[PDB]
């Protein structure tokens, strides 16, 4: 059994030759174009033409998928997946057994079967970099919700909600590093795109004032997001990932935070597979489907 | 098989004798003063004396309860229940099998086995009055959390969080109907004790300013926990109840109000069997123990 592996990123896809186990025997990468939903079909039939010995397809997806008929309801940033069964596409394509998952929940399930909550019953996942992402594992089941939409952890309010459209007050919107760039930008006056995380960070470790209000402030909405996740969940770890791990000490600085709030018991800690994660989880959900 | 339930409130005891069916066939109640543990096990001895031929025992108490173990680990408003084994006590007490489960918990079983969430997998129990309450029924399965904790959903944050202690900024402290007389009482300059939540409803539909701004706010905190709650879990229906279905239309002004945050597919309705649903869950939880 040799399983082809898709993850579907916000700029790149990613593709492997798994075997059930977890070794990934072939890789390959392609930068997507505004996330176009056609391409990403294009460079998924060019990976399976250079694959011929693959016996199964598990998809990492963005959006709300049931994973078991495979219809994606809603793409996420891919509009050409909106009502889209890609499960039955790629049977009709190729006639092997195809298994998909959404990418948080396949991110977590990579933690789960190989990282830090294989003996874990009820932990999260939460993922900060330009969006906010979430998992949710309790009662040692994923938590997928009525309509596959659960663990939109980036839709928590940061703050008391005003009159804008509600987004605006919402961790996806106030509490990101793509924010964190953006309110750099507005206080300095320079182009976004001339603009790091990395500089943001660096000027905080210098006692800049600027950037220690943007981090503070920063470190406040994360903290306002783990207390809500805390006292709904009461999750055992909370695994945290993302673009904010270009942050070496990032862990240690929220719990330091977070002395004004209280973990309650709840270990924070980096998530594992950085790298490789969908694509593990989709192989995981792909392997629970075949029984 | 008869059992003797229990349901351990903020103010009253009640208790009754119940076929396994949720016929509820002898009931009695009793004023607790203080929260006193003392007082609510002395009131259960003097209950079972009375009753000889009740075959079980079932709890619904406030609090952290381990449902397998029936250790109380917090006891809620009853400090005499901190680090107890109320289901130890009662069955050296009594000789009879005995099973304990979360008041919240026990008010979405209600739900679950009698209520409207009879053929749901999805759904939460959201109760307003003093406090707020909340239950999790995922996947199926009540949530619990890893330590009995979940479901503390007004400890969900309905402001951004300033430097007093952060329950200050929690819907337990900003949106209940105690908050609503405690804001008049310091609008109006009149005595909290003097004050109902009826007269500010009524003032409010007498187009009173004060008033509704209360009642605006208070929806407001509603809305901002309630689009927490939908996007976290993906829910398909959250039931409310508790001392704001004093309000008849209130669930019609939740639908209103949310007009500018969006139900995304929720339905929002009163919960049911709002005297008894304590006891009722408890003997659920009880009836599923004993397979």
């Amino acid at each position: 059994m040799k399983i082809a592996a898709f993850d579907i990123g916000g700029t790149a896809l990613k593709m492997g030759v798994v075997l059930p186990h977890g070794e990934i025997i072939l890789t390959k990468s392609a930068e997507i174009s505004g996330s176009d939903g056609d391409q990403i079909l294009a460079e998924m039939k060019v990976f399976l033409a250079e694959n011929t010995d693959v016996t199964g397809i598990a998809v990492s997806a963005p959006g709300y998928v049931n994973p078991k008929t495979g219809l994606i309801t809603m793409g996420g940033a891919i509009r050409r997946f909106d009502n889209f069964n890609l499960k039955e596409w790629l049977e009709a394509e190729t006639g092997l057994p195809v298994a998909i998952e959404n990418d948080a929940n396949c991110a977590l399930l990579a933690e789960k079967w190989l990282g830090k909550g294989q003996d874990l019953d009820d932990f999260l996942c939460l993922t900060i970099g330009t969006g906010i992402g979430g998992g949710i594992f309790s009662n040692g089941e994923l938590v997928r919700g009525g309509r596959f939409r659960a663990g939109e952890f980036g839709y928590m309010f940061s703050e008391r909600p005003g009159a804008f459209r509600p987004g605006k007050y919402t961790l996806n919107e106030t509490t990101t590093m793509l924010v964190l760039r953006r309110q750099y930008a507005e206080l300095t006056g320079r182009p976004l795109e001339e603009i790091t995380g990395e500089e943001i960070f660096a000027n905080y470790d210098a006692h800049d004032a600027v950037s220690e209000r943007l981090i503070t402030e920063f470190y406040t909405g994360i903290c306002t997001g783990l207390y809500n996740l805390i006292y709904l969940f009461d999750p055992t770890h909370i695994f945290i990932g993302g673009g904010i791990t270009s942050r070496p000490t990032f862990i240690a600085e929220l719990k330091h935070h977070m002395e004004s709030f209280g973990l309650r018991d709840t270990i924070i800690e980096t998530a594992t597979h950085k790298n490789q994660a969908g694509l593990l989880g989709a192989v995981y959900h792909f392997l629970q489907e075949e029984n």
